[PDB]
């Protein structure tokens, strides 16, 4: 019984959509043509804030680590992703024309921490945290994909990340969703820039 | 076995310090004179990001709601607080001189949601969520206190919030901590503005 209310763009819902899709859950979309959405309805539970939804789905669907220690790392990784996403959103809607240059120059410094974190966990052979997927993976994967569109090839300097994007992108239900019109035909951002 | 590494300012640690103080936990500070701190060490567990720490302490100290439903609301409230805190931080370090005017004009619109949320929970007679304190309370309380310093009297238009700040501020261990030199003598912000 899931319903997500959002604009007709992937934006901040791409991650939770991927999460739902991959976990084999069904939801109802509810477009909003022109607390800022998304809005999520789980039964009579009504959530706002994308990360709130991600954690909620994480708790209830068991994508929050195997113990309190991992849970903390998952949060820490998610917050980093979120931090970078804020810069991206700022670039897109604010200084896209001028900032794009400087942004890509700095991108490697922004992505290196993730590469490191990956190397520290079974040599990046599984997920960003632990040996099971978590909501932070779906969110990290989205951040990496939307960046490969802004600056194609940015992930070439990071062997672990690139393998990671490939590993996750190949997950049965996820691959299908990523290839669906439902995903492919939605613009990444509202202002039409990406 | 807690250690918090941060600058010599309350900044983003005020909340977790209040949390620790109120919960009767002891920690070791480690000043950093001139992932951006804080850094938290719980045993060999090393966390970064203030909210990550807040959730961690929330999970382990049982300040995360009584069930998954409340947990979600706690997150939702915390994210709202965090959203406003980002604006505050932006005012302080960026457009303080000019933005202060417009900021205070808009403040009521920013605080109204919290007043509402409060009224919806036992008529604001307990905490922001549920009938037990949660990490979001400590974080909300900090946000309200630092605002009463920026724009004194801003809470007069909201009876529920004002009672809330008074109710929590009177908590035995919290009142003491709020009166300690450890708290009182630390500047609110780095740039010396508040």
């Amino acid at each position: 019984p899931y319903t997500v209310v959002y604009f007709p763009v992937r934006g901040r819902c791409a991650a939770l959509r991927m999460l739902l899709a991959d976990q084999g859950q069904s939801w109802k979309e509810e477009v909003v043509t022109v607390y800022q959405l998304p809005k999520f309805q789980d039964g009579d539970l009504t959530l706002y804030q994308s990360n709130t939804i991600l954690r909620h789905l994480g708790r209830t669907l068991g994508l929050y680590g195997k113990d309190q220690q991992e849970a903390a790392l998952v949060d820490m990784v998610n917050d980093g992703v979120e931090d970078l996403r804020c810069k991206y959103i700022s670039l897109i809607y604010t200084n896209y024309e001028a900032g794009k240059d400087d942004y890509v120059k700095a991108l490697p410094g922004q992505l290196k921490p993730f590469e490191t974190l990956l190397s520290q966990n079974q040599g990046g052979k599984t997920f960003i945290v632990g040996d099971q997927i978590s909501f932070a993976d779906y969110n990290l994967l989205d951040l990496l994909l939307i960046h490969e569109v802004l600056a194609p090839g940015c992930l070439d300097a990071f062997p672990l990340l690139s393998a990671y994007v490939g590993r996750l992108s190949a997950r049965p239900k996820l691959k299908a969703f990523l290839a669906s019109p439902e995903y492919v035909n939605l613009p990444i951002n509202g202002n039409g820039k990406q």
